[PDB]
């Protein structure tokens, strides 16, 4: 790995795409952690063989994980954490064990407050159109590096919605770097 993508998701938007059943995210109104994804030459490293998920190793972080890393689409929170560890976390296990991996993600969330960066500019979520350049600009001004913006288009209306914001980090998991990939067009609903 040569870097990490720290991905946060916007629950209300993510829930809108799940048209089959109920969804907790509608009740959640803040950015939550989707996951911490190790990267290699521009691609996400996934499903690396490694240690099985051990719930006891993060029992001391439960209160923080239930509020910052709740599941939006899956059955329950624990299942989501297990999924993230098995699909992404194992790929950086050589340097970060399970406890360290989850702690790092929690720290990143506490240090990267997206809503706080957007409020002053009245660019917070309000169901209206926002511009990609402006949002990226507001985050860059506060944190120092460009974030990555991820959008999804509704199959029916064809409208584009901001669903995730990515903060890019070097292999040390501490040095913020510029992200260089968005999946959002010039405008989107947020
Ligand atoms: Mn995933
Ligand atoms: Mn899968």
């Amino acid at each position: 790995m040569d870097s990490f993508w720290f991905v946060q998701q916007w629950p209300p938007a993510v829930c809108s795409f799940q048209k089959s059943g109920s969804c907790p995210g509608s009740g959640l109104r803040t950015f939550t952690i989707h996951g911490l994804w190790p990267q290699q030459s521009g691609t996400s490293l996934t499903n690396c063989p490694g240690s099985p998920f051990d719930i006891t190793k993060i029992s001391h972080l439960q209160s923080q994980l239930n509020t910052l890393w709740p599941t939006v689409l899956r059955a329950n929170n624990q299942q989501f954490w297990s999924h993230e560890w098995t699909k992404h976390g194992t790929c950086s296990e050589s340097t970060f064990n399970q406890a360290a991996y989850f702690k790092l993600a929690v720290d990143m969330r506490n240090n990267y407050d997206i809503i706080g960066a957007l409020r002053p500019h009245a660019a917070g979520p309000n169901g209206r159109t926002k511009s990609r350049q402006a949002i990226k600009g507001f985050l860059k001004a506060k944190f120092g590096k460009f974030p990555g913006l991820r959008c999804r288009t509704d199959p029916q209306t064809k409208v584009s919605y901001l669903v995730q914001v990515v903060a890019c980090f070097a292999q040390d998991g501490s040095t913020l770097i510029d992200c260089t990939r968005d999946t959002c067009g010039a405008n989107f609903i947020f």
